[PDB]
Formats: C-alpha cells, structure tokens, sequence
C-alpha cells in the first residue's frame, strides 16, 4: 500500500513556523480536494514514552548540547523578554539565527517532521507500506550542531539511521535545487547509505557544495566514492535534467540493489519558484519530478519520499499532489484521474487567478559529469566487492 504522514496535532505543528507559513495545510488539503485520502494509508506521527526517550532518539545524530539550545530558544521565543547578550552567544555558536532564527514553537515545529519520518521508516520496516509520503519532512540541511537553511532537525537521516538499523542498504535520492549536505555529510564514512543529489550550484549560492572543491569529494574512510553529486546551471528545462539524472538513478540502483530508496523531493526546481533557477514543471502528458519519481518506483523497491524546499506555496501544493497521485497509481495499480481545474475546497482561491492544476508556465557539461559519476560508480562497486556488469551499466548512457 501507500502511506502519508498526517494527524490534527501534526498539521498544526507542520504550519506554525514563519517561513513556510500553511503550506503543509494547502498540499494536504489539495490531496484531499481530489479525492486521494481514501486510497492512502494514513501513518500517524511517532510519539516517544517520555522525554528521555525522545532525548535518546533526537541524539542518535544531533548533538545534545544542541538540542538543549534548540528546545532553550522555544522557551526563550514563548517569554516576552528579549534574549540576554549571554543566550544571543549560545544561539550563536549553533547558528540559531538569521535565516534559521526562533519563534514560539520551533522547537516542536522540528520534532514534527522527526516524528513523521520515524514513522515512515518504520511503517516500511514492518512492510504494512511500501512507500510513504511525508510532506511535513525533508529537513537535509540540518547538521549534528548546527541549524541551517532553515532547518533545525534532520528528519531524513534519522529516518535513514533507522532503516539501515533495521546486509541493509539505503540509496538517498535528492532532488531539491539546494544540495543536501546535511544528508550526505551524515553518512560520508558509510558506504551502506548512498547519497546522490542533483542540484543548481553557482559560485555564493547556498550551501556551496556538491561540486568542484578546493576536484570532486566523494566520501571518505569505507565510505569512499559513496556520495554522488550533478551540479547543473541555471535555466535547466525537464526533459534537460530528466536526461541528466536519469542514467545515474537506474545505474545506483543496478550497481547498489538498495533495501531501500529515501527521495528528497525539493519543489524549488520549479519555473515558478521565486527562486527562479531552474525551469520543472508539474505537467504529465512530463515533469521532471514525474519522470524520477515514477522510474525509482519502477524499481519495486520499498521507498520514503520526502519534501524540502518550495516558496510558492500553491504550486508546491501542485506538484506534490501530482505526486500523490502518481505513487498511489504505480503501486496499487489503479488509474488516478485527475481534473485540470482546481476542485473547490477551503484554500481554493490561493491557486487563481486561473485555478488549474498545471503550474502557470510556458516552455556537453552533463556528459563530462556522466562520465565522471560512471568512474565512481565502478570504484564504490570495486571497492565494495559488488557483482556488476559494466557493459550493461555503461549502455545506460
Ligand atoms: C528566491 O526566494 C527565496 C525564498 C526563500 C528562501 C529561503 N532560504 C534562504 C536561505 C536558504 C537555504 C536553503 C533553502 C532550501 O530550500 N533548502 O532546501 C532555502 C533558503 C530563499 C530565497
Ligand atoms: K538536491
Ligand atoms: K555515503
Ligand atoms: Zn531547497
């Protein structure tokens, strides 16, 4: 079956934070306006048996000094006084502020989406679902201590952690247009977790890695040649990037054969993201998104997908729902109609002023990095004694 992460509770918790604002509430609400919510499975927020318990979750990654801060700057934002110089100073050296600043309820705003995809890998684990949707999670920027762009809590590596600790192993798939470096900085030294992000990097563009260093890093110690990386430019159209990962994600999985496939599903590639990066659609005949999303299920594998980044709200609602829809079609088998036109429901008016369901759009390097990631693939199956036929991974291409 197929699984989403949702609760009253959840929702709430999912729509308090500043920057983000309802967006949780108008995909979950758009999921529900077409009728989507009886044909899903819903998989209820983990909840912990005390706080010693939650502490020993949180830490099996994140520092506790840090998760001291963070829960000290909820307390801090829920009082009236403003910060001492003292606590500004402790906030600070965990990069809590500026773009990852606090606000009353951020330190159960966080929690959530661990909540969430604790129990997505655990609802795979014990095999009641074969994939899980998790729109509140996808926090892959968040390190052991340290908050940033905008993430406070790694959600997906402790996910992660907990689907390798279930030999087992785990390809993590990112296809946000930000590199997730938290996620792969987590599992640089292991080889049963494969990071792979593809994303837009140009010179002061956050975060600043996945590409060219001062050549290409690509893990270390046992986890050598286990983080893959495609750094793209700017403008990149759908049937452009489908091209360009599309080789690589059937290749990880022939050479990898992963126990489990872990998709960071970032909506800020989109044309009508304010970033204005690259030029994905939602649209299906075919959207990028659509194309990765629907070969990494062809591949029976059982499968978390995660959100991320998208600063406009309804079209993220858009592509996600499109999503929906697609992963409830590839694994129960039954035909998702969809209408064109945004069906009536509570946030209706937020998708004018046209309210259809298409995003309002109008629409060399990649071989070099092809033939680099081909290298490396060889040299992670090499170094890790795998069984695979070259020739047929190289046709791919
Ligand atoms: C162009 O419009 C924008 C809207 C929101 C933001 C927020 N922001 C600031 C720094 C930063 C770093 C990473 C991410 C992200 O989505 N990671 O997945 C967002 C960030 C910036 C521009
Ligand atoms: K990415
Ligand atoms: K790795
Ligand atoms: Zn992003």
């Amino acid at each position: 079956s197929v699984g989403i992460v949702y609760g009253d509770q959840y929702r709430q918790l999912c729509c308090s934070s500043p920057k983000f604002g309802d967006r949780y509430a108008l995909v979950m609400d758009l999921i529900n306006a077409y009728k989507l919510i009886p044909e899903l499975s819903r998989v209820p927020p983990l909840q912990w048996d005390s706080p010693s318990r939650m502490y020993e979750a949180v830490t099996a990654f994140h520092s506790t000094e840090y998760v001291d801060a963070l829960k000290k700057l909820q307390m801090l934002h829920c009082e009236e006084k403003e910060l001492t110089a003292d606590d500004e100073l402790l906030m600070d050296s965990f990069s809590l502020n500026y773009d990852c600043p606090g606000f009353p309820s951020v330190f159960d705003y966080s929690l959530a989406a661990v909540q969430g995809s604790l129990a997505a890998a655990s609802a795979l684990i014990c095999r009641h679902c074969e994939v899980v949707i998790n729109w509140g999670g996808g926090w892959h920027h968040a390190k052991r201590s340290e908050a940033s762009g905008f993430c406070y809590l790694n959600d997906i590596v402790l996910a992660i952690h907990r689907l390798v600790s279930s030999q087992t192993r785990v390809l993590y798939v990112d296809l946000d247009l930000h590199h997730g470096d938290g996620v792969e900085e987590a599992f640089w030294y292991s080889p049963r977790v494969v990071t792979f992000s593809v994303h837009h990097a140009s010179p002061g563009f956050f975060p600043g890695t996945g590409t060219w260093n001062m050549i290409f890093l690509n893990g270390a110690g046992r986890g050598r040649f286990s983080a893959f990386n495609l750094p793209l430019e700017e403008g990149i159209n759908d049937l452009d990037w489908s091209n360009a990962i599309g080789p690589i994600l059937d290749s990880l999985n022939i050479v990898i054969q992963p126990s489990y496939v872990v998709v960071q599903c970032g909506a800020d590639c989109l044309a009508t993201d304010p970033h204005r990066i690259f030029r994905l659609t939602n649209f299906y005949p075919l959207s990028g998104y659509l194309y990765a999303i629907k070969k990494i299920l062809s591949w029976k594998v059982p499968t978390l997908i995660l959100g991320g980044g998208g600063y406009n709200f309804p079209d993220t609602a858009r592509l996600w729902t499109r999503v929906t829809a697609l992963t409830i079609e590839e694994v129960k088998g039954k035909k998702m109609t969809i209408s064109p036109e945004i069906p009536e429901h509570s946030y209706f008016s937020r998708y004018g002023p046209d309210f259809e369901l298409d995003i309002d759009y109008f629409p060399d390097s990649i071989q070099k990095h092809h033939r680099r990631i081909l290298e490396q693939l060889r040299n992670y199956a090499d170094l890790n004694k795998l069984i695979y036929d070259y020739d047929q991974v190289y046709q791919l291409y």
